């Protein structure tokens, strides 16, 4: 579908009613394998760090580390699809302007490519933005193929502010996630048994990120 119709027709009306935002089959299966292989191809060519530590024991080698992570622009050899992932979710949020909430998006990261190993590591709850950094949308994109949370875990369960339940997402290939960054959607990654994959770019409210260049100095 075209950027316009999903961000004027769902993203828009769901960011502004639930915060939270699921869009499923976004560039298409040819597209998303691309995307899987480059990714895949960082990882096994040792582009990731080596995963967050976890648990420190007296004996570094029986350290156990979570998520690995590594930053790319879109530009760097190999990373052209996921440079096209991040150009199609710019034109998505340039099309949703001036109607998430009241923001005004004129930025954005460079793209936060994760790895969970799956070694039952996930991540504890938490908030993307609760100081107000500028962040205002997190999005992300996954591309685990045939995922079943029933035996890989690795769900990304939301607490939506002032509401009892909770929302929980399976990382889903060629899924597309929007959701408020910052205390509205205190989240968590439940350990994850397989490697699971997942690009974030996170986007900037262009009064937010003005002012915190004052504080944050
Ligand atoms: O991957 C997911 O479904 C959800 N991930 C996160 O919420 C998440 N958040 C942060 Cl702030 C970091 C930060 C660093 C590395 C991984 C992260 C992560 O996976
Ligand atoms: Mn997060």
């Amino acid at each position: 579908l075209p950027a316009l119709k999903l961000a004027l027709e769902y993203i828009v009306p769901c960011m502004n009613k639930h915060g939270i935002c699921v869009v499923d089959d976004f560039l298409g299966k040819e597209t998303g394998q691309q995307i899987g292989d480059e990714v895949r191809a960082l990882h096994d060519t040792g582009k990731f760090t080596d995963g967050q530590l976890v648990s420190q024991k007296s004996d570094s080698s029986k350290d156990i580390r979570g998520d690995k992570i590594t930053w790319i622009e879109g530009k760097e050899p190999g990373c052209e699809t996921i440079g096209l992932l991040m150009s199609s979710m710019d034109d998505l949020i340039r099309h949703c302007n001036g109607k998430l909430g009241s923001y005004k998006i004129n930025g954005r990261t460079k793209a936060m490519v994760a790895c969970y190993p799956g070694n039952g590591t996930g991540y504890v709850r938490h908030v993307d933005n609760p100081n107000g950094d500028g962040r205002c949308v997190t999005c992300i994109y996954y591309l685990n193929k045939d995922w079943d949370a029933k035996v890989s875990g690795g769900i990304l369960r939301i607490f939506p502010e002032g509401k009892a339940q909770f929302a929980d997402i399976e990382p889903k290939f060629d899924r597309l996630l929007f959701f408020w960054s910052d205390r509205r959607n205190p989240h968590e990654v439940q350990p994850a048994y397989a490697t699971r994959y997942a690009i974030t770019v996170w986007y900037f409210d262009a009064d937010e990120r003005a002012r915190a260049k004052v504080k944050y100095l």
